[PDB]
């Protein structure tokens, strides 16, 4: 991410709460790879 | 991201919460990567 | 993102509330990758 | 229904296929009573 | 239904396949009763 | 139903094949009594 130097204080914040069905991708942080389906 | 040298707080929120159905994708934060369906 | 050298309170915030049905692609923030469907 | 005396071959088909959500409600053949959402 | 004295061959399908989520009342046949949500 | 006196061939078919989740009610034939929720 933000590289620099110095970094403080970072708070992240993921979720998915209600999914009734899922035949895809719920994906939070994606930086790299594959996902197939 | 914001690379510089110095981050001071910094708060994200990614959420999704009444899914019923899904059969794609439901990325947050994409820098990289494939995803299919 | 605004690389600079510093970045003070910075706040995100990214959601999707009531979906029925989800069959393309919902995504927050993108900034490369590739996403199929 | 059609009471009469006879009732040769008689087909009914119902059918409800791809519902994403549902808060109310998906009723086939009604012939009395109460539903409440 | 048709009571009358006689019914020959009689056929009735009734289905539901694909239903993410369901918070209220998928009925087939109904006749009589309560049903609430 | 079709009381009469005589009912030959007779055949129902009831079912639900894909349900994520459930939270409410999935009746197949209903003549009396209460279902709540």
């Amino acid at each position: 991410h933000d590289s620099g130097y110095e970094v403080h204080h970072q708070k992240l914040v993921f979720f998915a709460e209600d999914v009734g069905s899922n035949k895809g991708a719920i994906i939070g942080l994606m930086v790299g790879g594959v996902v197939i389906a």
